């Protein structure tokens, strides 16, 4: 079940009510939202896209930071076992929370040396007071699915939906769009990311074409493993490529007036990839082999094999 201050949480309950009833959550939300946004460089970074999951631990000699960005209604989730340091960061968008939380739980529960020290701590960040109720729905699903777990999960950070909302000219949007977690130190902080590779477009196209949440990193070998992926031709991709920015925003985003400034540019690059690669299973991959990337000496991703 989900625990706060050592006691089970009553659900359903709004995130605002939960934080207001528990000073520790209120303090964490105050501090997190008050932090200035740090521009995190590529060294030792594993950037996690929407509908992706990455897990590793302090033993990792390649990755020291996990992060994700560009969350509007989406929630960034961090689950960490404080004893062995195993840390999983996931960028949820509400596609299948019921299936995604078990992916996160198993990502962490496989790690050994978990009984002598520490405990499971979960962190939820993202969303806003969007008039489609999408953020609120995702908050409810995440809290519910984590609470259904048998293991004790300690809710430490809850900065979602109305807690993450701001208003300008009567339009609402998120305060926090992105966060990073330092595997070694366990620090979670507001972050932005300029380097979101490798295979940025391929991974974006997979999600835009409707793929489910996937785990992208193999901690044992310290390798990003991308694909193989498969999809059918994206409907009317040419048509959507030739629409103006406004129609792209209103139709390919569920929070049209809250997206970051480079949203349309990024989705156009993704649509172009889909137009160029209508069926990638046998053209971007050979022998059902994944694309393998490792960190080089200077901390940047490099393709191998």
């Amino acid at each position: 079940p989900l625990l706060v201050e050592g006691r089970r949480v009553r659900l359903p309950q709004s995130a605002g009510d939960l934080v207001r009833a528990h000073p520790p959550l209120e303090e964490r939300a105050r501090l997190l939202r008050g932090q200035s946004v740090q521009q995190v460089g590529p060294q030792g970074l594993l950037y996690v896209q929407q509908r992706e999951l990455a897990v590793t631990s302090p033993k990792d000699g390649s990755i020291s930071i996990l992060g994700s960005d560009d969350a509007t209604t989406c929630h960034i989730v961090v689950l960490r076992h404080t004893g062995n340091g195993a840390t999983c960061l996931t960028h949820c968008d509400g596609t299948d929370t019921k299936a995604e939380v078990p992916l996160i739980m198993n990502s962490i529960k496989s790690f050994s040396d978990h009984a002598q020290c520490g405990r499971l701590e979960v962190h939820l960040v993202g969303g806003f007071s969007d008039d489609r109720q999408l953020s609120q729905k995702l908050t409810h699903q995440l809290l519910s699915e984590f609470d259904r777990q048998e293991d004790d999960i300690h809710l430490v950070t809850l900065c979602v939906t109305e807690l993450n909302d701001r208003e300008e000219n009567e339009n609402h949007f998120p305060v926090i769009y992105g966060i990073a977690v330092n595997i070694k130190t366990a620090e979670i902080y507001r972050a932005s990311f300029q380097d979101r590779g490798p295979e940025e477009q391929l991974r974006a196209a997979r999600t835009l074409a409707g793929g489910p949440m996937i785990s992208i990193y193999d901690a044992e070998t310290e390798q990003l493993r991308i694909g193989p992926y498969s999809w059918t031709p994206f409907p009317h991709v040419d048509f959507w490529l030739h629409q103006d920015d406004k129609q792209i925003l209103e139709n390919l985003s569920t929070s049209p007036l809250a997206e970051p400034p480079h949203f349309v540019e990024h989705i156009r690059s993704t649509l172009m990839f889909l137009k160029k690669h209508p069926s990638p299973a046998h053209t971007l991959f050979s022998g059902n082999k994944a694309l393998l990337y490792k960190k080089n000496e200077d901390g940047l991703w490099e393709k191998i094999s």
